């Protein structure tokens, strides 16, 4: 009973900063590759099966021996794939908004400053993974993780992040993770943001 | 010190497997940043700058702890895509030949059963890494490593192997990495690995 959501956007609505092809395949096929994988991975657990993918992934821990890898794996393509849709826009980027931007210039000293760390975040994940500016204390921090792992399941919170396996920008930058990156804050929704900053 | 090796045969000689684009930017790009991270991190060693990168990266414990990691990944990276270039021809592909064709068949049964586990083990590798035939102690067995580890950190000696980054089959394939797989077995140089199969 885990569905793949659809777009808030048209498949070309980030261009040219991300390519609809991509878009497509990663939607269409990486995310729902992930969601095939983890409803069979939880057949048989009907009762863990109608947790919020976000709390099954949070409390990794209390998944059966047999199937967590499974569950870490593809409930952590879920999570991560469903939030990364929703703080873009095709009226995104520019400037940070509301109390998350004076948060951010607190933190980091200025936007731009908190751009540099988080692209190095970002460039410095080797092999798959992910670049995230979380919520901790109820402070601010740039991480990243590895593979489909979670800062949920750390009890940090996302507020942005950054898809860096190689699939979410090899069709339009091949090695040039930087350029993509460079790419992604001229489609990162602050308004959305904002709200998940609020809401946590 | 350490130098990118050319390539044994022309860009375009794997197709249409290995399309000549990633040939390209795989070997030049890719390949060429581990040896430049690479010999960046051994500047100040001079213990480790006569070593081969073999022998690096199987006495990895060696290298002191403050680049080790950047030896691990970019030292990993280049014993590698070294080691895989040498394993494809365009005279490739076909049935194993000489004394490990007999070893496949004993261990693994037959050959096909052999390509079986092998694209499984592939196929199952989440996120990065390489796919491998070794030789552990005069024994085959068919292994995964995560991103640049090597084989060779754990005494194991490879045989074949397979680079299942998405940078290595995105272009041609995209998300379907067991089509890739299967392309591997028409390039494959069975004459190499007969005689890496003899030096181990
Ligand atoms: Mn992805
Ligand atoms: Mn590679």
């Amino acid at each position: 009973k885990h569905e793949l959501p659809n777009l808030p956007y048209a498949y070309d609505a980030l261009e040219p900063h991300f390519d609809k092809e991509t878009m497509n395949i990663h939607h269409t096929k990486h995310h729902n590759t992930y969601i095939t994988n983890l409803n069979a991975a939880l057949e048989g657990h009907a009762e863990l099966a109608d947790k919020s993918v976000e709390e099954l992934v949070a409390n990794l821990n209390e998944v059966p021996e047999a199937i967590r890898t499974a569950v870490r794996n593809n409930g952590g393509g879920h999570a991560n794939h469903t939030f990364f849709w929703t703080i873009l826009s095709p009226n995104g980027g520019g400037q940070p908004v509301g109390e998350l931007a004076t948060a951010i210039e607190a933190k980091f000293g200025s936007f731009d400053a908190f751009k540099e760390e988080f692209a190095k975040a970002g460039a410095t994940r080797f092999g798959s993974g992910w670049a995230w500016l979380v919520v901790n204390n109820g402070e601010l921090e740039v991480t990243s993780t590895p593979n489909q792992d979670s800062p949920l399941t750390e009890g940090k919170t996302p507020v942005i992040g950054l898809d860096v396996w190689e699939h979410a920008y090899y069709l339009n930058y091949q090695n040039r993770r930087p350029d993509y990156i460079g790419a992604f804050w001229n489609v990162v929704d602050w308004n959305a943001a904002e709200k998940r900053y609020q809401e946590a």
